[PDB]
């Protein structure tokens, strides 16, 4: 996944903190971190708890999770939090082929290629790169942005080998979608 | 370096539009980018105007840009733009460390190490990683938290071999600059 998101918890505070996942409850100790990068489908991360000992209050975390992502929950006293972006779950096979998606719409978009998943881009906004085998991919939009009727399924041009790819989503003159390709030097990170 | 910021202008917008930087300027037609990153020394990079064909409308980049990062400056019109943040300027060699560094301050926090930079790490922040060959490295933080007769020069542990870290900044009980050390699973990008 894709579809999986991995979050590691770091308890920056000076007391013991509880995060509350679906199904499991991590307690931290102060200036500590989970061992490991917890793994959830994004759909079963219905919402997640963080408490602290003694104080009452139980603070619900906003839904900022990209699947096929990593994250570190930063929790801290009294049911502080941030959520860091860590890079992705998985490192890309030599000769993969980043993409990433910008928006030009003034409502988000949804782009779904090859199984991996571009979840509400925002207007004039970029995607991160999530990286492809080679050859021809098939991908969708879904958009509120235009007609129902209009068309929703695109395919890249015969990725290259190692290549790095910003795919600008705008208004056709016809009213409906259009994707211009752009070539970018291959991502360091 | 480094001491580097690389950026791409990719015109996302309607119309023509110039982007100046000291000493040198370009003009995009809409949906074009320049075809390479630009390279600059941050301290050479003053300021970055940005203006549309016929619009009078001059926006001035106050928005800032990491060194040792590429970033792609979005454009459109009137005189807008988002700088997008695209990574690491060099691909990290095999057997490389990565660090970051926490800030859990209530002031924004500098550090410097082996010719790298992290600036202004907000309070319960996490900056991103840069990395490091192996060994022992020598670093400096610099805040307005602390008295300025504290101690501001460290050093990493013998870092092992494509070894990630997490180096927590926190106040020590004599008032002064204490940092955790974590080792992270390492990061894929």
């Amino acid at each position: 996944g894709g579809n999986q998101v991995q979050i590691k918890v770091l308890n920056i505070g000076n007391n013991n903190m509880t995060v509350h996942f679906p199904g499991n409850s991590v307690t931290l100790a102060q200036m500590s971190q989970t061992d490991t990068f917890m793994t959830f489908d994004i759909d079963k991360l219905t919402s997640i708890n963080i408490s602290s000992s003694g104080s009452p209050g139980v603070t619900t975390v906003a839904h900022d999770f990209e699947q096929g992502h990593r994250h570190t929950l930063l929790v801290w006293n009294p049911s502080q939090y941030r959520v860091v972006k860590d890079g992705l779950n998985q490192k890309p096979e030599k000769g993969e082929n980043g993409i990433r998606f910008v928006n030009t719409l003034n409502e988000m978009v949804t782009i779904k290629m090859s199984g991996k998943v571009y979840e509400n881009v925002t207007s004039h906004n970029a995607s991160g790169y999530q990286f492809f085998p080679s050859g021809e991919k098939q991908y969708t939009i879904n958009t509120t942005a235009v007609a129902p009727t209009c068309l929703t399924d695109f395919k890249s041009s015969n990725l290259d080998f190692g290549s790095a790819y910003t795919y600008v989503i705008r208004r056709a003159s016809d009213g409906c979608l259009e994707v211009k390709e752009f070539e970018d030097i291959p991502p360091n990170t």
